[PDB]
């Protein structure tokens, strides 16, 4: 049971729980936040509903809702892997590596699964790319304070499609879940052991609190780790809101 909860307002850390705050893991689908910033900054993504791309039979259909046409809004909401891969193939390796380095995203390793030049479409899917909760906070803070080398439209559009819901007191929740598989140390193969993320921020009036939650399982589990990560996070944020509103 390795976990980590971080919440941070501006330069102050409001919460820090668990032992794994500085351990790096595959971002899994939380990389879609970085992909949204690249997509809208490069001009390949146009707005929340464009471009819309068709489902192809070749795409693995791990979730049935991925069979529908996808646009940036549904991409985040459905966590559609094949949409991410269509986007990076248009970026190309040069631009994709450039953004990953310009963003200073974790270990910045985009080589992919050992033994296949598949980093462009697999680096974030329990492969080479790796990032810690502390680094997730840094990266999200660079989004909130516009400290990344992307355009205004990329900030605006990425924020729009990361919106989830309204929390008590009127705090708005923005975020992204991600579920990955742990790897063996030798040959680096994917295990049935899960790990999962929920990262993002809550916002009300002038105030923004970024957060990052991570869970690594020791045993198998019939539930996605990202859902357990997100389900715990909402309880932390509900109690945090109650403290902030005192």
């Amino acid at each position: 049971q390795d976990t980590c909860f971080l919440a941070k307002e501006n330069q102050t850390v409001l919460k820090r729980e668990g032992n794994d705050c500085d351990q790096r893991y595959s971002p899994a689908s939380t990389f879609k936040i970085a992909l949204s910033l690249m997509g809208f900054d490069s001009g390949i993504l146009k707005d929340e509903l464009h471009p819309e791309w068709p489902y192809k039979k070749e795409y693995e259909l791990y979730l049935n809702v991925w069979k529908y046409p996808q646009n940036p809004h549904t991409w985040i909401r459905d966590s559609c892997v094949w949409y991410s891969q269509a986007l990076t193939r248009q970026l190309g390796m040069k631009r994709f590596k450039g953004y990953v380095d310009a963003f200073h995203y974790g270990n910045q390793d985009v080589s992919g699964d050992k033994g296949q030049n598949n980093g462009l479409t697999h680096a974030w899917l329990s492969s080479s790319l790796s990032i810690s909760p502390t680094e997730q906070i840094q990266f999200l803070q660079k989004i909130i304070y516009k400290k990344l080398p992307v355009s205004q439209k990329a900030y605006t559009m990425t924020k729009n499609i990361m919106y989830i819901q309204e929390l008590p007191g009127g705090w708005k929740l923005y975020g992204k879940t991600g579920t990955g598989r742990q790897l063996t140390k030798d040959k680096s193969q994917k295990l049935p052991l899960q790990h999962g993320w929920f990262v993002g921020w809550i916002e009300k009036d002038e105030r923004v609190i970024t957060f990052a939650k991570h869970i690594a399982d020791s045993k198998e589990n019939t539930t996605f780790a990202s859902f357990r990560a997100k389900n715990d996070t909402l309880i932390q944020l509900f109690n945090l809101i109650n403290e902030l509103e005192k």
